[PDB]
């Protein structure tokens, strides 16, 4: 439906964190609220919250 694509890198302590890498596709899974959002990577599979400042519509 939609896609997003990541802005900068992202690396994460949090191993329930998606970590990625700039340009990177992601999608949301819940919804746009909020300004951290559970995600799957379009790449990796791998599903787990990222920052909603990090990524933009592609």
């Amino acid at each position: 439906v939609t896609t997003f694509v990541a802005l900068y890198d992202y690396e994460s302590w949090i191993e329930t964190d998606l970590s990625f890498k700039k340009g990177e596709r992601l999608q949301i899974v819940n919804n746009t609220e909020g300004d951290w959002w559970l995600a799957h990577s379009l790449t990796t599979g791998q599903t787990g919250y990222i920052p909603s400042n990090y990524v933009a519509p592609s």
